[PDB]
C-alpha cells in the first residue's frame, strides 16, 4: 500500500528477515510441529536458541570469557534498582553521570537504596552534551560509576568510554547497544532493554563480569540477585522464550550484514543524511545536541516555534512517518534511527524535511 | 507427523490464536508494521493492551474495584513483590502449603517479614488440599496465601475459603481462567501467562485496588503499575498481544463455563483411564483433590515408568515426564490442550498396559 516509515523510539523497527523468519516457522519450529512459544525452556530446541543468542552476542561484541550474558525480564527500568540492590552496599556510593532523563531515573532508584553521588552532569544546560571525563568527581568508596551511553530522549551519545579503575563502570546501553564495536572489558556490567536496538520488548540483555556479581547478596530476594541468574544461566524461572528467540533472529541478521563494524558504517551514513539536512536548513531545523555529542541512534530537533513543530509532525504523520514526535517530557521531534531502520526511510525523511522547509 | 503437546509450562496454545498471529505478523492492523514494531505509547498498541484487560474482565467477570496488571518477571517475581508491598512490620504473611510452589512463595516472604503456616499437607507429600476448618489464622495476618493448582503434585482447590480477617491471595499460574471464578473472594490473584493464557513473558495480576509504600523500588510497587495502567515502563507487547488472541479464542468458544466443560472432559479421559487400569497406573492425588490441569501418576515401578515415557515420546507425546523433584508422569492439560490429545494419551496408556 502507501509508504510507512518507522521511526519509533522503543519498541522499534525490526529487520524484515528476522520477522519473515519468525512468521514462516511460527507454527512449526525446528520440525517439532510446535511454535517456539509452545516449547519447554528445558527442551533441546529452546536451549539451542537460548545458547545461540548468547553466542551470537559474544561473537558480535567480542565479549570476554569471564563475562556472562543474562537474559532477564523487567526492562532496563528493573535494572535501575537491581544494580544498586546488588552492588550498593553499606558504606559505599552509587556514583552517576547524568546526561539525560534516563540517567536521572537510574539515580533515583539508587537513592532509595543507599548513598549516591553525581560524578558530572550536563543537566544545567539541558543535556546537550556529554561532560568531559576530566570533570568526573570520583569517590574512593564508590560501588560503581554509572553512565547512560545513549541518551534516548535528548539525542546525545558517548563517543568513547572513560577508563575507570577504582570502581566498576556500569552502563545503560538500551538505545545504542550493538550499534558499533565495543570494548566490553572497560565495563563491569552493561544492560539494555532489547526493544530499542536488539529486537522485541520483554527481555533485557545484561552482560556482566562474573566475579563482580556471582555471589549471594544477603537479604536480596532470590529473583533480584544477579547470582541467581548467573548460576542458572537465566533459566531460574521461565524465560521470555519468544523474545529471546526474536533476539536471536535479530542477532543473526546483524552478523549476516558484517557485524558491529559494518552496522556502525551503516548507522553513521543514515545519521549523516539527517544531520546534513538539519545543518543545511539555515536554522529552520535546530538539533538539540551539541555537534560533538550528536547521537547516531536518536536525532532530536525543533523547528523555530511550536506551531511549526506541530504542522511538521502532522504533515509527517499524513505522509506515513511513524514515531517522530519527541518524548512527551521534551517536545520537539525525534527521529529514531536504530540499526534496523532502513536508509531509504532516512532519505524519505530528508525529502519531507526539505519540502516542508521550502514550502514554509 | 503427529505431536501431542503436554508441556507443563510454557505450553500448547490455541491454533487459531497462533494462526492469527502468523497471518498479521508483518502487518498488524493495516499499520504495515508488526505488533512487535509498535511504540507502547501508540494508540495501536494501547488498544491491544486494553483489549487484553477487557477480555479478562469479561471472561472472569472481574468487578470494577479490581485492577488488572500486566507485569514482567513471572509468578516467581510475585513471590517477593507481594510481601514487599503487603508484609508490613508487625504483620504476618500466612501461607497454606499444598505443594512445592507454595513452598517457594513462602520462602520469599521469609526474607521480608514474619511468616506462618496456616495449614500444610506436606507431611503426606501433598496428596490433598487441607480442610479449611484446619486453617490457623492470625489477627495480624497481612494476607493468607494459597496455591490454587499445585502444578507439580497434581492437586487443586475445589473451592476457596471464606476469609475476612485478611486478603486471600492466590498463585493461580496453572489454572487461571480454566473455570469460572468468584473474584470477590480474593484480594489478589496472579499467574504467569504461559500455561492457560498465552506465551511466557507476561504475568497477569488481578488486584483489589484499594488493597495495594515508602522505600519500595518504583518498579516493585503495585501502585506504580496500577497508577500507570501497566505502562509505566515498556510492557512485553508481543506477549500481551498473544494473550489477547488467546482470550479471544476462549471467548469465542463460550467463555469460562465452556472451557471448564472441555477441561473436565479432558481430565475425565485420563483419570478414568487410570482408575480403570486396575492399579497399573496410580494417581498421586487423593480423588477429592484431583487437579483438572495437571494429572500426576506413576506405573508400578521405575522401569515401567521409564518404558512408558520412552514409548510416549516415540509416539509424539511431549512433556509427560513428571517434575524432576517427584518423577513419575505428568500430563498437563491446560486450556489449549485439545481433547483429541487426551484421547490419544488414553489409547497409548491402554495399549501399553496390554503389551507389558
Ligand atoms: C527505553 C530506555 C529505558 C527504559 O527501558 P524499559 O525496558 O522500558 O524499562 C531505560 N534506559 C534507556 C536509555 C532507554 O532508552
Ligand atoms: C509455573 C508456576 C510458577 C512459576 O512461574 P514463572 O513464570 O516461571 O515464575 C509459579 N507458581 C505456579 C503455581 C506455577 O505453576
Ligand atoms: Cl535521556
Ligand atoms: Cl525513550
Ligand atoms: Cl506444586
Ligand atoms: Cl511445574
Ligand atoms: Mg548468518
Ligand atoms: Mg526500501
Ligand atoms: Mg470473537
Ligand atoms: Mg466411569
Amino acid at each position: 500500500v502507501k509508504q510507512v516509515f518507522n521511526f519509533n523510539a522503543g519498541p522499534s523497527a525490526l529487520p524484515k528477515p528476522a520477522l519473515e523468519r519468525a512468521q514462516k516457522e511460527l507454527l512449526n519450529f525446528n520440525d517439532t510441529q510446535m511454535s517456539v512459544m509452545e516449547l519447554s525452556h528445558r527442551s533441546q530446541s529452546y536451549e539451542e536458541v537460548h545458547e545461540q543468542a548468547q553466542n551470537l552476542l559474544r561473537e558480535l561484541l567480542q565479549i570476554p570469557n569471564d563475562y556472562q550474558i543474562l537474559f532477564l525480564q523487567g526492562g532496563a527500568s528493573l535494572q535501575f534498582t537491581m544494580l544498586p540492590m546488588n552492588l550498593l552496599t553499606k558504606g559505599t556510593i552509587g556514583n552517576y553521570v547524568l546526561t539525560g532523563s534516563w540517567s536521572e531515573k537510574a539515580l533515583k532508584e539508587a537513592k532509595l537504596l543507599g548513598e549516591t553521588h553525581i560524578a558530572a552532569s550536563t543537566k544545567a544546560n539541558s543535556y546537550q552534551s556529554i561532560p568531559d571525563f576530566s570533570e568526573f568527581q570520583l569517590n574512593e568508596n564508590d560501588a560503581y560509576l554509572h553512565i547512560t551511553s545513549n541518551n534516548t530522549i535528548y539525542g546525545t551519545q558517548y563517543q568513547n568510554f572513560p577508563e575507570i579503575n577504582h570502581a566498576p563502570l556500569i552502563a545503560d546501553m538500551s538505545s545504542d547497544i550493538l550499534s558499533r564495536p565495543l570494548k566490553v572489558n572497560q565495563f563491569g556490567m552493561i544492560y539494555a532493554g532489547a526493544q530499542k536496538n536488539l529486537g522485541p520488548s520483554g527481555v533485557t540483555v545484561v552482560i556482566v563480569k562474573k566475579d563482580l556479581l556471582n555471589t549471594k547478596v544477603e537479604q536480596v530476594p532470590t529473583m533480584l540477585q544477579y547470582a541467581t541468574h548467573i548460576k542458572s544461566d537465566s533459566l531460574y524461572n521461565t524465560p521470555p522464550t519468544f523474545s529471546i528467540y526474536m533476539l536471536r533472529n535479530v542477532l543473526d541478521w546483524i552478523k549476516d550484514l558484517g557485524g558491529a563494524e559494518a552496522i556502525a558504517k551503516q548507522n553513521e551514513e543514515k545519521a549523516k543524511i539527517i544531520y546534513d539536512t538539519i545543518d543545511e536548513s539555515n536554522g529552520f531545523y535546530v538539533g538539540h545536541a551539541e555537534k560533538g555529542s550528536r547521537s547516531l541512534m536518536n536525532v532530536t530537533f525543533n523547528l523555530r516555534n511550536e506551531e511549526l513543530n506541530q504542522q511538521f509532525l502532522a504533515k509527517a504523520k499524513e505522509q506515513g512517518f511513524v514515531g517522530l514526535n519527541g518524548h512527551r517530557s521534551v517536545g520537539g521531534c525525534r527521529a529514531s534511527i536504530y540499526n534496523a531502520v532502513p536508509i531509504d526511510a532516512c532519505i524519505a525523511l530528508r525529502e519531507l524535511m526539505i519540502q516542508f522547509k521550502e514550502n514554509a
